[PDB]
């Protein structure tokens, strides 16, 4: 249809208004003293949250240009949430600060490209500075501490995650379930994990989590693109007879198959999920064979000559539980015999031994690692079901934070790590005046998180930020107790990975938005 | 015309809007880094001043309610300006802070009368605390220093005023005139000073100063009322023949009389000024006799039998120069023979000896003091007339500040005196929660001057105020150099009298405005 | 009346709009290729002018805020025109450039006071750099060259001015009149000159010139203020009987006195103009005695005992021509006997010999210099009266330019002197980022004159400016012939004084306007 275009400073001010609205709405809820925010609900009373993810999710503006600006910031913030699992509102606050200052400078008659270059130089120097400031978190004591502080200062969950990490490994697979008894339960069973996402969001049976849970499902092993709906009618009839859910791996699934599966899921006669095949090519087939060994299934491939129509329930694999993430998959206790698993592990081990290519050897090594280590199961334990759900959520977010800290490290939280990095990089200079201005914009924008936290606490942000900058090391402000002190000693810690990802993505979106003129959008109607 | 009434919270918000407009307008120009403000000139280019008095002079609003709120704040600020000769902007800033906080608290359902009581208690404690902090300025060194810093750091004027104060005395009289040569000149001649103001503003021959300078004027002495214009027609004919200015001292001037004098001055045929007689009763007659001795005139009184109609030029007194301040007068070098002057001084001295009442004795003592000390005169010396004017203005404001410091004392400037007083009174408590809230409002409003100065400098006012409060003694912020340090060492000083008067008057207007409801005003037409 | 106040960024943008309108209107006419600007005339055909002073004299905006911003820029530009006799639109262009860039930077959150400090540092460095670049113009050849260039490339006027300034002196006084003969003639006669201006603009009888010519007038020498009209009644009757315009030289003129004189001049019965007395004190009295010797008049002083009423026509002084410039006076061929003039010169010479004070000795030197050198008189010669007027104007403006060049020097014109100065100061830095940016704004604003000239020529301004910057010395762009080359070789030159004054005044107004917030003005009615 007809499209209204807007280029020049008016496009920038529209984008600024949109990001200002979104950033205010989501930054009000930053820190431990985060002020509540109320989201309208269609039916019933409104929900009340301090989680910035929900606030961002429920933001879109009436004006088209402001809405697109807000949507850009929202998308990059959600990307940051996906990368590290936390620091969404920190990313949005950093983005708002950098964009506000950068667009102000651009309106001040400066070159957008040089500003973006200066900001990029500043942020990469800041990233390597964070890596310098990073403190390793390999010891189980710090693992327990970070798990504790992530889960609202609960030592039991920190202990549980520490034991699970020791049991499986540093880079192992950890999952959380519900336990019958009041006592917490831990057990390690042969499982699976590969990074692939669901084909359509509609497969999510629990939207509040964004995943699926399929108790004792059949898993279908396919190496051929899903072309026609006629290929999986016999298996659909079989699973309808079984009255037990189903999951599908495939090289790809075409749009008509997506529509058919969505229709079947809303119908509810069969609950089926589908996910992209892992790996690529010959190794995709190798790990499909690994999954066949796990679940007792069989790979169905056109090259072999097998067809999906002639598939029996025995040919299908099974597990006792499967969970799909937005961009990951996990299978727990494939029914396949463990002796066959050991044989396959040995076979891939000799494949590693004969391997000469370094990267192929890396794929084989990670394959044997994921095929031997398996998965961990941490069944939460308490009395009532409401506390089952809340403690399960606490375990989930603590696990995310702890693994993020393990991957890269852990730095002084409360926004003090960025303050220290900015103070360290005070002497950085670019190739001209505009790059210098961009670098200074980045440096003064990295102080946004601490200032916003202090403002939420109600104290004067300028005074607290100046005092924190005056100090050195990890000396910082405690929002909870409103007392200064070494942040590590008082246990306020966040992963290096989350802060790095939030900073990098905020810088990326700010650079992208600074150098934008044209705004093509639908005519308001 | 009809009159509409607005009472309740709407009256308060209208008042707050008006005082906010006036306070912004005048406070932008506070301190050494005061931002310029440009004003209206109907004919010609606009004028620019950093002098807050000029800004407040030109502020009146469209809406009647806001206009009268601004007029009240302007009136009390000008009263402060008249009391101590400085601190108008400080007074307005304090008034705005106290009024804003007090009305915000009154909107919170607190009792206005208790808030006023708390503010009054806080300001009385503050005034006695200032008197505690006050440093004497008796030595001529501090006199020179304060004169120097008052006159844009000019040591010559400080030296001049130091010598003048040494010569004429601590509480003597000092005047400033234009000198002939480039060298500064000083002389002392028998004179006069009594506290009375002009009857109408229209007599001001130089509106930019507010005084009435008269070169070689004839002073006429009258003791009774000015009833009819027929009484001084021969006087007007004689002075017109003389072609020289005239001044009239009388018990009082009627409305018709001052109307005709204004008309004649507008005509320009006779340059006549009117001022009320000094003293009271038989003491008034005694000082009129003193003035007769000073100027060689003769007191005209109906009780004696003499009349104003039978006035001859010989009976008229004369002086070399007379200046009529808004609320003071000064006669310099009375033509009257000095022999009679010391005769009268001796006579009033023997009157002092026989005096029994302490009040009459004090009046006689001050009479002999003014009759013997006379008036010192300081003539400014330079090459050009523009520097004549500017240096004369510098000497005027410098001697105003110096006498203000001499009367009471001198405290650390830059708004740090009020900061220290507020920090000292942090433990002051009232009789009930509302009084305590009022006291805290006053104390937190005492930090307005320093905060505004820092904001004008462009720095973060919160950080600087916190740093200054953290320090003790006279540690403070230097606006000019933007460096901390002992204010007295860097010479930033202001009289205790000006700060005390500004604080007291701001508190008075704020209390009187907090407890107001009914805004009776004319309809907008 | 009620005055509305506007403060913050809205005040600045309104001022920017006003100065933009004025600057466009007046800068369109800059340079030899200045595009015509046709004003409006109430009666008759419109006037068409490329003269910046003429066009800028009329722009006043309908909106109050824009109007006063334009009035400020117009006032400072007219001050620049008064200082050096030229450089109006150059000053306005510089002011517009600095204002635009400075307010653009202030909108970028930067500290206005630091910006003003940086601009002031840049402009003072630029001024001393101009003084470094200055070339002396003492040789008569360059004097004739600059006179020729100023007067639309006329060699005769250059020859005349060079001859006259050789005859009288380098720092003499030169006047232009009309001559009967077609041949140009020059003669020097005893005269007088002192820097004082008319009391009322209404005294101007030829508004297009700004002064009043008096043919064979009487001059009334007075020492006191003219208190009453009755003092000047007998002399007014005498001069009315004489049927000749009168001059009044006196210590001061009152408001009533000048109102009466304006009324009398509008009546036309007496053509009287009044001017404030020169010098000060005893120096004033001495130079009035000199004037008495020059004109054969007599000093009237109350201290001596003489009065203005008892003034006879014999007591009056005489001359044969008098011109009252806006801030200068000049009388030609005082009737006073030359022997008395020589005696007075000798007397002041012995006063010089006995003088010990340096400044009084300088005053006596300048007194004898003006009393002995006299005045140069150059009467223009041609056929018709239209060319009388145009060549007289050419001689006047060429004389202004030549004397301005003589006072200070002469640098390469075409706006290239400012370009070279800016290129020389590229490494100048302030005390922080804000001052650096202010300095850069000042430097990049000094390329505005050349860019505007080139844009008026129709070429690409950036290309020509870059080419000129690439060159060194006086290499530049010739607007008239379109070709590059050494400026001094082509002869087009600008006095150092005019460029320095325009730059300084533009910087002063820009600093004064950058630090402005509040805009109090009459409510639009
Ligand atoms: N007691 C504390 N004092 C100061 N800062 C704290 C404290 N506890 C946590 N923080 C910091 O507050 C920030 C929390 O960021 P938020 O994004 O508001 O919450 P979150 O835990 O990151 O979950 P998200 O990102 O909103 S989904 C992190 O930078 C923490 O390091
Ligand atoms: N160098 C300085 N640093 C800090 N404060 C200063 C400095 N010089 C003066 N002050 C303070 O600033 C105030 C003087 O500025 P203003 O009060 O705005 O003007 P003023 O000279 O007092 O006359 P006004 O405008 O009629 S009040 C006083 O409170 C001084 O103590
Ligand atoms: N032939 C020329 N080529 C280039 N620049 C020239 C030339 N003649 C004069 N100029 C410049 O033009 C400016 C003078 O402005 P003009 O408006 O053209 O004339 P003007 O009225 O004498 O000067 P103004 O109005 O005070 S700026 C100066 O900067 C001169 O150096």
């Amino acid at each position: 249809a007809a499209k209204d275009v807007k280029f020049g400073n008016d496009a920038r001010v529209k984008m600024l208004r949109g990001v200002n609205v979104l950033a205010d709405a989501v930054k009000v809820t930053l820190g431990p003293k985060g002020r509540n925010v109320v989201l309208d609900k269609s039916f019933g009373a409104p929900t009340i949250t301090k989680d910035g993810v929900s606030v961002a999710r429920e933001i879109e503006l009436e004006d088209k240009f402001e809405n697109m600006g807000a949507q850009m910031v929202k998308e990059v913030a959600s990307k940051a949430n996906d990368a590290a699992g936390d620091g969404t509102t920190t990313a949005t606050v950093l983005a708002q600060a950098i964009i506000t200052e950068g667009l102000k400078a651009v309106a001040a008659g400066m070159n957008p490209m040089d500003l973006k270059r200066g900001i990029d130089k500043a942020v990469t120097a800041a990233v390597e500075e964070l890596k310098a400031l990073s403190v390793p978190c390999s010891d189980s004591k710090a693992i327990a501490q970070v798990g504790t502080i992530s889960a609202n200062s609960d030592e039991t969950v920190g202990k549980l995650i520490a034991e699970a990490m020791d049991k499986v490994g540093k880079e192992g697979v950890i999952t959380v379930e519900d336990g019958t008894g009041l006592q917490d339960e831990l057990d390690v069973v042969e499982g699976m994990q590969f990074d692939r996402g669901y084909l359509s969001p509609y497969f999510i049976n629990k939207p509040e989590t964004g995943a699926v849970e399929l108790e004792s499902p059949f898993i279908l092993l396919a190496d051929k693109k899903i072309s026609n709906i006629r290929e999986m009618l016999p298996v659909l009839e079989a699973v309808a007879k079984a009255g037990k859910p189903l999951l599908i791996i495939a090289e790809d699934v075409e749009g008509e198959a997506l529509a058919t599966l969505v229709v079947n899921t809303m119908r509810g006669i069969v609950k089926v999920a589908a996910v992209k095949a892992p790996g690529f090519g010959d190794r995709r087939k190798a790990m499909l064979q690994d999954i066949a060994t796990l679940t007792g299934g069989t790979v169905i491939s056109e090259e072999i000559g097998m067809e999906l129509e002639k598939a029996t329930l025995e040919d299908l694999g099974q597990a006792k539980r499967v969970v799909i993430n937005k961009d990951t998959t996990t299978i727990i206790d494939g029914v396949g015999e463990e002796a066959a698993i050991q044989g396959r592990v040995a076979q891939i081990r000799q494949q590693i031994e004969e391997a000469t290519s370094d990267y192929d050897r890396e794929k084989l090594q990670e394959r044997v690692a994921k095929l031997a280590g398996g998965v961990a199961v941490i069944k939460v334990g308490a009395a009532t079901e409401v506390e089952m759900k809340e403690k399960k959520a606490r375990v989930e977010d603590a696990l995310h934070a702890t693994r993020a800290a393990v991957e890269e490290g852990v730095v002084a939280g409360g926004g003090v790590a960025l303050i220290r990095v900015a103070s360290k990089l005070a002497d950085l200079r670019g190739q001209n005046e505009d790059q210098n201005v961009g670098i200074k914009v980045a440096l003064r924008a990295m102080e946004a998180p601490l200032r916003q936290i202090v403002l939420n606490c109600g104290e004067e942000p300028s005074v607290v930020a100046n005092t924190v900058k005056g100090g050195d090391g990890n000396y910082g402000y405690n929002a909870a107790t409103e007392e200064y002190g070494n942040m590590i000693d008082m246990g306020i810690l966040d992963p290096t990975k989350v802060t790095r990802s939030a900073l990098q993505y905020a810088a990326s979106v700010a650079g992208l938005m600074i150098t934008t003129e044209c705004m093509v959008t639908d005519l308001p109607k």
